[PDB]
């Protein structure tokens, strides 16, 4: 009928088209991240001048509006048009998921909870070993780059093809990028979990898999992870700020991944974002934020948005592990 369990609301009427112009967005107050927004825009300015030139007109109007007070009731003064998105149910409830840059805690020697090795490219003979055999010690220790404290975290890193490591000694954050793969074709761990009815298809994502790994034992996670005989190898790489497909450095909660054919890179968004409690559940509150589409995702389609939460543990907690809903207005300036 009309569920509200995940942030849904139904006080903006029913929509008959993807985007609908509104006199004033149904959102009281002003955006709370004016500073991050400005910073995000500065990154587009320097990192993607082409994209900036094509959108500066909108960015400028928004900035002018923000400096003048930023209240949503005064947007028209600056020629800013608000096109509300119908969302997933045509009631304006836009599907939100989150993602962030994990910082894996690892050490140079296996100690305490640090028992899970991350490897660099071994010789051809070594690459024939399956994930299960490698977990069993098939590979020499000379090929270990570090020992993380999470088996599932390593796997998520394998899927990404790279990741950041903190050795916890005050040295610079370490980055490792894709070096190669082992000789076994990979299998979808997400599929396995859906089959075992452990996770709903609609809520499946890397975050969902990460959550499952935090709510299950090491034995259970290893049993699951071996279902995928494939394995990834890395190599040291110089540090580079996290960027989206658009090649622009991403600012936490001021940028999202979107479907290019629906929300082109550079598009400005005003959004009522749902907040989550410690159990990743909608706590009944929303934050008004400005964000820019600067990334894409294999499973981010339609009017679905993945909010980049940032880097580290706090960003992770805000990410969540299943869908939630808020309202979003595309900001533009009538020519």
């Amino acid at each position: 009928s009309k569920p509200t369990d995940r942030g849904q609301q139904y006080k903006d009427g029913k929509f008959t088209q993807p985007f609908s112009l509104v006199n004033q967005p149904d959102a009281v107050g002003a955006p709370i991240n004016a500073g991050d927004f400005a910073e995000q825009i500065n990154h587009i300015r320097n990192s993607s001048p082409r994209l900036y030139g094509n959108q500066s007109n909108v960015y400028n109007a928004v900035q002018e509006w923000l400096r003048a007070g930023g209240d949503t009731r005064n947007m028209r003064q600056f020629g800013i048009d608000a096109w509300q998105m119908e969302g997933a149910d045509n009631y304006g409830n836009v599907q939100f998921t989150g993602y962030y840059t994990p910082v894996i805690q690892a050490r140079h020697t296996r100690q305490g909870e640090f028992q899970y090795p991350i490897y660099r490219m071994p010789p051809k003979r070594g690459r024939l070993s399956s994930r299960a055999e490698i977990y069993a010690g098939a590979l020499s220790d000379k090929y270990i780059l570090a020992y993380s404290n999470s088996l599932m975290d390593n796997f998520i890193m394998d899927v990404q093809g790279s990741g950041y490591i903190d050795f916890g000694d005050g040295s610079p954050l370490n980055f490792f990028s894709y070096a190669g793969k082992n000789g076994h074709a990979y299998r979808s761990i997400g599929k396995v979990l859906i089959d075992r009815g452990e996770v709903k298809k609609e809520d499946m994502s890397m975050q969902a898999i990460r959550h499952w790994g935090e709510t299950h034992s090491e034995a259970e996670v290893r049993e699951l992870l071996e279902q995928n005989p494939s394995f990834v190898f890395f190599k040291p790489q110089s540090f580079a700020p996290v960027k989206g497909a658009s090649a622009v450095p991403l600012v936490g909660r001021a940028s999202v991944a979107s479907d290019r054919s629906i929300i082109p890179p550079g598009t400005t968004l005003l959004a009522e974002v749902p907040l989550l409690d410690n159990n990743g559940k909608f706590n009944g509150q929303y934050e008004l934020r400005l964000m820019v589409a600067l990334d894409v995702g294999g499973a981010i389609k339609g009017q679905h948005f993945a909010i980049y939460q940032g880097i580290g543990p706090e960003a992770g907690h805000r990410a969540g592990w299943y869908n939630h809903y808020g309202r979003v207005w595309v900001l533009k300036t009538a020519p």
